[PDB]
């Protein structure tokens, strides 16, 4: 029956937190804490209820954002990191995901409100990276199983990088360095971050290709040039795991979907010449790495580098020809 109160409730929950905020009034940080320890999964749960887009659901947004705005990382780590059974904590960080994506996705501004989305985005930067290094500390192979739930966390991640892109701050000539100054280029380490995810992740990596071929794909597809550079040799990376499981069979598995989106994507219109040229050059690079292995994947990088150019020519030539 808490319906009617929505709104009313937010009110309170706006100025009670922003009088937390409010610096000099007193301090607050084990009072916060409290705060969040008692409301945090609770508010959750509530914009998962109060999720209707329709209402002043966008006033909860910034609530819930405000809090963790306000509020510390030693307070993550300090009890709803300490929560009870693990489980449990496990269901909590599924609904969080879950819900990220439900914000980025269908996200509850008219982008008019850039100012304020890209604060937002810092927080959830902030939140999901605090979240990383807990489902590290307690789920990578010291909780070597039931390591499944990055699935999410992964799409999550890189759905959450999939917009605010270079020709978006493209708009004024000042857009770009505005913003950078106000806030840098989130996508750096962010791509940063889900790589150093894959590199901890270790041997269960194996487990995992199929799934995280997609992804890869967007961030090495990224219209900048630096993270994109970071980001091809995650591509050697996994095909020689699957060389460690090629010991009993191949990468062409891997490749195939590879090439599948790629294709998709490409002839999307995403990548663009010199994409495919630093590709051919770093895993050239990589593939000088490694032995003989590397070789196969290099003549089958020249497939798909081939491959690159004939879109990009097609999509030149349609855009101008029939």
């Amino acid at each position: 029956s808490n319906k009617p109160d929505h709104e009313a409730s937010s009110q309170l929950l706006s100025n009670i937190l922003e009088v937390l905020d409010r610096k000099d009034v007193g301090a607050t940080a084990v009072h916060i804490q409290l705060i969040m320890e008692r409301l945090l999964r609770r508010i959750n749960r509530t914009v998962i209820g109060m999720n209707r887009q329709s209402p002043h659901i966008g006033s909860f947004v910034a609530c819930m954002i405000a809090l963790l705005q306000q509020m510390d990382d030693s307070h993550y780590s300090h009890y709803i990191s300490t929560f009870k059974t693990r489980q449990d904590i496990i269901d909590f960080l599924m609904e969080t995901f879950i819900m990220f994506k439900d914000l980025i996705g269908k996200n509850v501004y008219a982008k008019d409100w850039m100012v304020m989305n890209m604060t937002q985005n810092r927080v959830f930067l902030r939140a999901i990276n605090q979240f990383a290094e807990v489902l590290t500390r307690f789920f990578m192979d010291q909780a070597s199983f039931e390591l499944q739930l990055w699935n999410n966390y992964f799409h999550l991640a890189v759905a959450f990088l999939t917009h605010e892109s270079l020709q978006l701050e493209t708009f004024s000539q000042a857009k770009r360095n505005k913003i950078v100054k106000k806030y840098g280029d989130m996508r750096k380490e962010i791509g940063f971050r889900i790589r150093d995810m894959w590199y901890n992740l270790g041997p269960h990596k194996i487990k995992f290709i199929p799934s995280m071929v997609g992804p890869i794909l967007e961030v090495t597809l990224t219209p900048e040039v630096e993270l994109r550079k970071a980001t091809i040799p995650i591509f050697f990376d996994m095909m020689q795991c699957e060389f460690n499981f090629s010991g009993n069979g191949n990468f062409h598995m891997f490749e195939n979907e590879l090439i599948t989106k790629l294709d998709q994507e490409v002839e999307g219109g995403r990548g663009d010449e010199q994409y495919k040229v630093l590709l051919e050059k770093l895993l050239l690079e990589h593939c000088r790495k490694h032995k003989y292995l590397s070789s196969s994947g290099e003549v089958f990088a020249l497939l798909v580098s081939s491959l690159l150019e004939n879109l990009l020519d097609y999509r030149t030539i349609i855009m101008q020809d029939e």
